[PDB]
């Protein structure tokens, strides 16, 4: 990590945005959460997908 692992955030940024069933507040919340605590990036990303999988029909 020369400057910073910003690349990881980029992936989770758009990947989360891709899910269309996440509540408007949740979509903005997780993406902002990255800045709040980059250490949880892997968790937040997984957590975001969890909301997608859960809120999704069937």
């Amino acid at each position: 990590v020369d400057n910073k692992f910003n690349k990881e955030m980029r992936n989770a940024y758009w990947e989360i945005a891709l899910l269309p069933n996440l509540n408007n507040q949740q979509k903005r919340a997780f993406i902002r959460s990255l800045y709040d605590d980059p250490s949880q990036s892997a968790n937040l990303l997984a957590e975001a997908k969890k909301l997608n999988d859960a809120q999704a029909p069937k």
